[PDB]
């Protein structure tokens, strides 16, 4: 597909955000929340997948980009 266009500014915007403070902060909220249930539940397996997460959104621009060109 094409990036430009009247909504390129909006999908620049929110590509940019996934890796940027706004998908940070879910990443943090990931990391808080495996802190949290690991007090009565120690469970250090869902901070894999937590960061199997992150490196999915890591790969989020490049994954939509490739889907849709
Ligand atoms: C980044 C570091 C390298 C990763 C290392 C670890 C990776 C984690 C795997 C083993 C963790 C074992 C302990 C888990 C502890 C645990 O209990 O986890 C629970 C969690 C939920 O699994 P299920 O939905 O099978 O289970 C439902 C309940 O168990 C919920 O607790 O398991 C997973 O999500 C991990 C399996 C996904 C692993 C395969 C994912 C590949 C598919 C996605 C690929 C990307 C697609 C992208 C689409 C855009």
């Amino acid at each position: 597909g094409s990036d430009d266009g009247a909504f390129g500014d909006i999908w620049a915007y929110m590509s940019e955000a996934l890796t940027g403070a706004p998908g940070k902060i879910i990443a943090c909220g990931m990391l808080f929340s495996v802190a949290y249930f690991g007090v009565v539940k120690p469970n250090l397996g869902l901070a894999l997948v937590s960061a199997l997460m992150m490196l999915v959104m890591a790969n989020g621009e490049k994954i939509i980009s490739s889907f849709l060109d």
